[PDB]
């Protein structure tokens, strides 16, 4: 078979997409219960952003102040608050599609799938990874802002991600599902910027796994390297340094495999070192960072 | 913002996905009315493979053959038939779910969202591009036969592609809607082997429009080249030739940058000859041909 970096199914969350405007400001948010999340930024305007406080901005507001949107049905606002930086906007209708969900602070490293709205309407569905900086590479326009990002286990969609802001870098930044900001960003239009971008070591391994058992193995060594030895060359590439614990999570893949997690240590130095020098792996002129362990081994199997 | 190779929200079709078993064999099927559509290789076993013929194979069945599951219910199905590659098997029910849809056939180089799914269950959604040579490298566990490719334009899903064989390349083919192979293939585990694969020459260039829209410029130069000697730098990299009519479609990205469509040729024939000499390109350490210019505009404008 094959390895694509997939999201999941975008059908439970696509049903809890709404649309809210404020004034002269459209957004998206996440309807589930009676309960519409957005950012709280929708209440500001252009040069609002050059300094909001959002105290100020907010305690001028009622619940009329506030339109809603569910397709073209419109919900009535019948409460507002703010939490961290996200709106909690009480509503009348309880949500009839609202999935088994909940709300998860994700780590860096780990991944998550993007569902991408315009005006509370699903524009498409993509993977990606919450980087060491704390920031996405997504695929972010304006219009784009109260989008989530999300993992479904089971048939319980837990819901890790909004978006708020695009960074200078062209880069994107935003909160988990309680208004709390992965990494140092603020929601203002400032100077901010990413700090620097490390490559995922243990996303990368996983992902050479999954190279081996797709057959592509010409990286090999009969060599091995002691944790250290490894970790003061990845230094050097800004990769991430390896833990015996992101060795132990490596444990499966290189059961199925037969290889040692310290030999594929050992093959990726060699990579790091001497180069790819022209040949492909699993198709990349590069190495993959986005691709978890988990992700692998759920696509990697008989 | 950004670039991501996205894939259009799966919702509309997750809800046709079904599952069909027919003795010891168990795949996907696409329920739209009371129709159920999947490939008609679910009739048969192992050895089967070896040479069926369809044609004896499905008279020794009957409608009480074919056992097929919407979720945990049950559909009853009567009435059966051969469409090529498919079979069409008539049900009691139609689907509460069926979507405005409809059946086209796509040609190469073109992309669309594939729905991996597994028993009647959908496990993930990705976007690939049916490749030069008819194949296109997914992601395909077994279980995963009857699993559909489509677009969704508006509020009407086109489907255009249903999973079938895995080929010695560790590659895929299938059908369009209609049972017809994609390509020289046909449904008997045999010796076929996949063609050359071309690089999608237009689509690599509509991607790096989408570079230069997102600042990633190193690569231009004040250099233009006539259609002609372009063509037989590409030809010499494994690349499709390009067609006055291909630089027609590049038009509006040309006009977008203004950047003419045989300059950015010159771009990629340095590229091409010169190597990437290590830069990247919207993150790539590699030319991407799987995003089409009617992708790259749909992600970026303003």
């Amino acid at each position: 078979s094959g390895f694509r970096k997939m999201a999941f199914p975008s059908g439970k969350v696509e049903g809890c997409m709404v649309q809210v405007t404020c004034g002269t400001t459209t957004l998206n948010g996440l309807w589930l219960d009676d309960t519409v999340y957005c950012p709280r930024h929708v209440i500001c305007t252009a040069e609002d952003m050059l300094n909001p406080n959002y105290e100020d901005l907010l305690i001028r507001k009622s619940n009329h102040s506030f339109l809603v949107q569910a397709g073209n049905v419109q919900l009535r606002v019948i409460g507002h608050s703010m939490q961290n930086c996200l709106l909690r906007l009480k509503v009348d209708t309880s949500n009839p599609k609202t999935p088994k969900y909940k709300f998860v602070r994700i780590q860096p490293g780990q991944t998550f799938s993007v569902l991408a709205c315009y005006n509370g309407s699903p524009s498409g569905v993509y993977q990606c990874a919450m980087r060491p900086n704390h920031t996405i590479k997504g695929s972010f326009l304006n219009g784009s802002c109260g989008s989530v990002g999300f993992n479904i286990d089971y048939d319980c969609v837990s819901f890790c991600y909004m978006h708020h802001m695009e960074l200078p870098t062209g880069v994107h930044a935003g909160t988990d599902l309680e208004g709390k900001f992965y990494g140092p960003f603020v929601d203002r239009q400032t100077a901010q910027a990413a700090g620097t971008d490390t490559t995922i070591t243990l996303n990368v391994l996983a992902w050479l796994y999954a190279a081996v058992i797709n057959g592509d193995r010409w990286f090999l060594n009969r060599f091995t390297t002691t944790l250290n030895d490894f970790n003061l060359v990845a230094m050097k590439y800004n990769y991430e340094p390896l833990t015996q614990d992101h060795v132990d999570i490596l444990g499966p893949l290189s059961a199925q495999t037969g290889i040692a997690v310290l030999d594929m240590c050992a093959a990726l130095k060699e990579l790091l070192q001497n180069g790819m020098n022209g040949r492909t792996i699993l198709g990349a002129a590069a190495l993959e960072d986005e691709a978890t362990p988990f992700d692998v081994v759920r696509q990697c199997s008989g």
